[PDB]
């Protein structure tokens, strides 16, 4: 009676669209891949001051979305033999080879346990010698591997010793090596000058334009810039790794595999994992501010499900991300905003779409 396509624009112009008029956001992308079909929606402006409308070709910052390619990274120099997730990081980091840090596993770096690591380095940390001062003069707190405490220099630092690994820095391990073999396009780590005109300025919650940063070990944390079209490939890879090589179809099933347990969130590398079907406030309570903010003891997986679902939310100064894949119903979704809406309104609108299509 109606098409697919028209049905799913439907949906999405109920439960996204409002967020542009509630929280004063410039532009959106928001996609739905479904049993290999794509739909891309696109509302508003990439560039408020270029009056330039937000299209198939707008870059927007990925924020700690960036993490699932650090993980896929991660997974892909695992399955090759160039490291182990029981190695410690002074194996490949030679200046740090018996260090109190060397006594954290390239897991528990991944997955926030060493135990001592917050969100940020301190604002000093800049330079490459600084960051490695940093990791030589880390000391223990919480007994390592049983406290989790969301960090970016705990991924950072995974992201930088898979680089070296791999023999290539980090930047050239995504752009040579994990973009292609994802078939992915425009997706960067630096956009090119080529491309600056398809990069959206992210926007303050004063709606002032601007882009991240520089800082320490940014790229494997947040640093990752794509398109719409580049993570609905993002989400058909996750959905469907037996269509990709061996190398990095065991890349992306090492990133679904949960480590641990904080409540009803499983950690997995880089993707947060839950039992489906999960409930709107499994998801919700996932970026809680005491799971984002805070350290929590971690337990042992004893209920692994049958069937999972898996979600990250991304944040810079200036864009907001969220990604959602469930195998199960072969479906997933991406929303990207140049400004930061808050996480529940992310997770609640995908949840009512995804939920609410045919
Ligand atoms: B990640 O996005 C955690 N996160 C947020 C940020 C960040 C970085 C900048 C910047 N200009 O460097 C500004 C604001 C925030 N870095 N890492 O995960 P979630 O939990 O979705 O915030």
């Amino acid at each position: 009676n109606t098409p697919k396509d028209q049905e799913i624009k439907k949906l999405v112009d109920q439960n996204f669209k409002p967020l542009l008029e509630k929280y004063d956001v410039p532009g959106m992308a928001v996609g739905v891949i479904q049993n290999n079909k794509k739909y891309e929606m696109y509302y508003g402006l990439q560039s408020v001051q270029d009056k330039k409308a937000v299209n198939s070709n707008t870059i927007f910052e990925l924020g700690s979305v960036s993490k699932l390619f650090t993980a896929t990274a991660g997974g892909y120099a695992k399955n090759k033999g160039k490291i182990s997730f029981d190695d410690t990081p002074g194996k490949y980091w030679k200046e740090l080879k018996n260090t109190p840090i060397d006594q954290v596993n390239l897991l528990q770096l991944a997955t926030y346990t060493s135990g001592n690591l917050a969100l940020q380095f301190p604002d000093e940390v800049q330079t490459d010698q600084q960051v490695l001062t940093f990791f030589k003069d880390w000391k223990p707190k919480n007994p390592i591997g049983e406290y989790r405490q969301y960090s970016n220099p705990s991924i950072g630092l995974f992201g930088k010793v898979v680089a070296l690994s791999m023999n290539k820095p980090f930047d050239q391990v995504l752009e040579k090596t994990i973009f292609p073999a994802l078939g992915l396009k425009h997706s960067y780590v630096n956009v090119p000058k080529t491309q600056m005109q398809n990069y959206a300025f992210g926007y303050n919650q004063e709606n002032q334009p601007i882009r991240v940063n520089p800082g320490p070990l940014d790229a494997p944390a947040y640093g990752v810039k794509s398109t719409l079209p580049d993570m609905l490939s993002f989400i058909h890879a996750n959905l469907n790794p037996q269509k990709y090589p061996t190398d990095i179809q065991r890349a992306i099933n090492e990133t679904h595999q949960g480590r641990y347990q904080v409540n009803t969130m499983y950690q997995a590398l880089g993707w947060e994992e839950f039992s489906y079907p999960a409930t709107l406030q499994t998801l919700l309570d996932s970026n809680s501010e005491q799971i984002v903010m805070k350290p929590n003891k971690v337990t042992a997986i004893s209920k692994e499900p049958s069937v999972k679902m898996y979600h990250k939310t991304g944040s810079t100064s200036g864009f907001g991300t969220y990604v959602v894949f469930i195998p199960k119903e072969n479906i997933g979704l991406v929303m990207l905003t140049n400004k930061r809406i808050p996480n529940e309104e992310r997770i609640k609108a995908a949840y009512v779409v995804l939920n609410a299509i045919k």
